């Protein structure tokens, strides 16, 4: 059968769930499981169905596929044009799973912290969970020389739920003790330029994106709160007066705000929905025209394959190119989810303060 | 416990949802059914659960809420500052089962052509199926004096899908024969502006929205081919060469092209998605900017019941007074199904050809 383009709305589809590492690829290896990584031969565009060998539609997402359809498939698409999707994907992916066990870790931390101790460092300050941060998702991409983002993805039922559970109730427990985290950021794109860099971590090179061009193995980046656990004049009145979360972000219960953290992984802060939208979805800090890039191989491939008329068909005015730059114009709404930009505007004290260091993730009072 | 208002994006989705007659409206009556009509109590904002009593969030979609929450409520919304956004999302929830109910009637029809009566239209031309309008949704708010936007709302379950079903079954049994239909439009933008009026359709006053100062129980409005029926000369290879849909809209099976329809109900033309986006999704043809006016006595309420700074707080700088400037430019965008930009734009016969009068809906080879 004669097959069509995917439309414009499905590419940003897929561009978005890329970018959440969710996109939905089959290869015959091994069918709809990306658990292993496999060259892809579908992958779901929005409601399509798409082949990645001529990016023709072949069925519909409510039609539950199990085979690639037979279909006349001009075969001009090449690995090399959508690796860049295949790669933010997977990448993606590995990141959120690398996220969840770094705030299951404090999480669990802060929860076995005794009565009397929380007690005390509400009353006089100081340090309370301290994370080695070689600890932090070890054997990832990100932290191990003998790891690449082709590894297996570590097997997470309930992904995204687990991460709203636990970063909600790491925060509700920050909130009600007036605690400081040392990996938070108020607005991140201080992280790529802004704050100061201390020792090891003065050497990074923030890609600020999910890329085949550099390097994503890096340390685990904090700030570096030591001076203020030693100031004299900056006691625990005044950590609970400015420093503590809610001062800039407003109490996490009652807050919109979103929170972002440090580049724990990835050189990549993290950004967390506020309570108040409904759930703490986790995105990572990346522009989206940095996303739309992705696609940049496959519109060459896909205007060197198919016929100018059949672009149009499906893409609209001007057709792929078209599509792009009119994307490239609108990214900041159709590329961009909503909790990229909810971070506070009244900051009281911010994130210039103290540097960022290679170093362990902690909460103090 | 102290409540905040809803984030703009909240109050976009709520908006999105009324327009597809989906929002979830809570009654200390009926509970979470919308079936019976009642006061709302609650109605869910994208994540958030809000108060419509003071427009403040008590929960989310996840906390799954069996009944309005105790909180500080201001008690100041009252329930004309937002009738605006219960009017338009029961009037189309009404709106969206007649015209099911008006497809099935349609598919049912012509499902119940003989093979041999089929043969004789395909081969000579001809009337296949006509519906007598006075059968379609008689008895809605839509074609009875003694009906109400209030009236309870027809028990149909798996609506969209039910939707999507029948409106693809039709079309492929007119895609397949080459058929002709009376109740389609390219771009149904014509009939607000464009198409001749004839007969008694000439009194028709659209107000291209749904709104409470629309008088929206009028006939059944469709294309009068009566003069194509009756011209020899206009024929049944004249009429397959270029009238049947596949000819402006594309085949249905191989096309990203919506399909709207005539205003058969509410004065109001339904658009349907393309088969290849992979689903026929239905919308009523409104524009954005006609869908935020829904708010404008609600952002005038809160303006005077919320103080600027918990205004600020939750809706961002500029307020809910900027939010709402801001999402009317928006409105192409963040308002406007995708499906309503999507209408071909390289036609051969279009919507100009014949009058719309108010008559039978038909499908004639
Ligand atoms: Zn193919
Ligand atoms: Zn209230």
């Amino acid at each position: 059968m004669e097959v069509c383009l995917p439309n414009g709305h499905q590419v940003v589809d897929l561009i978005n769930n890329a970018f959440e590492g969710r996109v939905s690829i089959y290869s015959a290896q091994e069918g709809w499981d990306k658990t292993i990584s496999a060259q892809p031969d579908m992958m779901v565009c929005g409601g399509a169905v798409v082949c990645m060998h001529c990016l023709g539609v072949v069925g519909s997402l409510q039609r539950k596929l199990k085979h690639l359809p037979h279909h006349r498939c001009n075969q001009q698409i090449r690995h090399q044009d959508y690796v860049d999707v295949q790669f933010a994907d997977r990448v993606t992916a590995h990141w959120k799973r690398g996220m969840l066990s770094f705030v299951a870790q404090m999480h669990e931390m802060m929860n076995d912290v005794s009565p009397d101790d929380l007690d005390r460092v509400r009353t006089e300050g100081g340090s309370l969970v301290e994370l080695n941060w070689l600890q932090v998702d070890p054997n990832s991409m990100f932290r191990s020389i003998h790891s690449s983002w082709t590894d297996p993805l570590q097997v997470v039922d309930d992904l995204d739920t687990k991460l709203d559970q636990y970063w909600t109730a790491l925060n509700l427990m920050i909130d009600s003790s007036d605690l400081i985290p040392n990996f938070m950021m108020r607005d991140p794109s201080h992280a790529f330029n802004g704050v100061k860099l201390g020792g090891d971590a003065r050497q990074t090179q923030f890609s600020r994106t999910f890329d085949s061009r550099s390097s994503l193995e890096w340390g685990v980046m904090v700030y570096d709160y030591s001076e203020l656990e030693h100031d004299p004049s900056k006691g625990r009145a005044y950590r609970k007066e400015l420093v503590t979360p809610a001062r800039d972000f407003g109490h996490f219960g009652l807050s919109h705000y979103s929170r972002a953290t440090t580049p724990i992984l990835g050189k990549m802060p993290a950004v967390f929905s506020g309570m108040l939208t409904g759930n703490c979805k986790m995105y990572p800090f990346i522009k989206g025209t940095a996303k739309l890039k992705t696609v940049r191989k496959l519109v060459e491939a896909v205007n060197h394959a198919w016929g100018v008329e059949k672009i149009r068909y499906a893409l609209g005015p001007g057709g792929m190119t078209g599509w792009y730059n009119r994307t490239m114009q609108q990214a900041p709404i159709v590329l961009t989810p909503a909790a990229l930009t909810m971070f506070p505007d009244t900051i009281k004290f911010g994130d210039l303060n103290y540097p960022v260091m290679i170093g362990d993730p902690m909460i103090l009072g």
